[PDB]
């Protein structure tokens, strides 16, 4: 099954962290990376002007069950990143999200697939469209149509 994972990071030197996360993803059992998008740049959230986020998408072929893959992405988030001490609840220094898992729809307590907000997020959709331009969502919606219709701004490259 091809899973699509979003990776995000702003902390320390994002290139170094993201590459280490990519290696970890490749090391997940019963799985291999098929392709990785370009690295994209997205401006911080909040007027306070934080570092830029590095964003990318990964296509991972896997024979793991969806919640097994979740275990691994959570483990990698724990091993490769941390919470922000002031904003324990905020995003972690390294974010991994399963956006899609083949054509499966999943609504469990620990896992919601497709990612519940991804159709609203250019920073998820654009890298995905680079590596899967003909992607169709389980509900039948075409990735290309969402980008075209909703007229998202492109992202700059990292």
């Amino acid at each position: 099954t091809v899973a699509y994972i979003a990776i995000g990071s702003n902390l320390a030197s994002p290139l170094e962290q993201v590459n280490a996360a990519l290696k970890a993803l490749g090391d997940i059992p019963e799985s291999h990376i098929l392709t990785v998008s370009s690295f994209y740049r997205t401006p911080p959230l909040g007027p306070q002007d934080q570092p830029d986020y590095l964003n990318a998408a990964v296509a991972l072929e896997t024979s793991l069950a969806p919640e097994e893959l979740l275990n691994h992405t959570q483990r990698i988030e724990l091993q490769q990143g941390r919470v922000r001490k002031a904003e324990r609840w905020g995003p972690r220094t390294l974010d991994l999200d399963i956006m899609l898992f083949g054509n499966e729809v999943i609504n469990t307590e620990r896992l919601t697939v497709p990612h519940y907000d991804m159709k609203n997020r250019g920073f998820m959709l654009w890298p995905l469209f680079e590596i899967a331009p003909e992607l169709v969502f389980p509900d039948g919606e075409m990735l290309r149509q969402i980008l075209h219709t909703r007229a998202f701004d492109k992202l700059n490259k990292w």
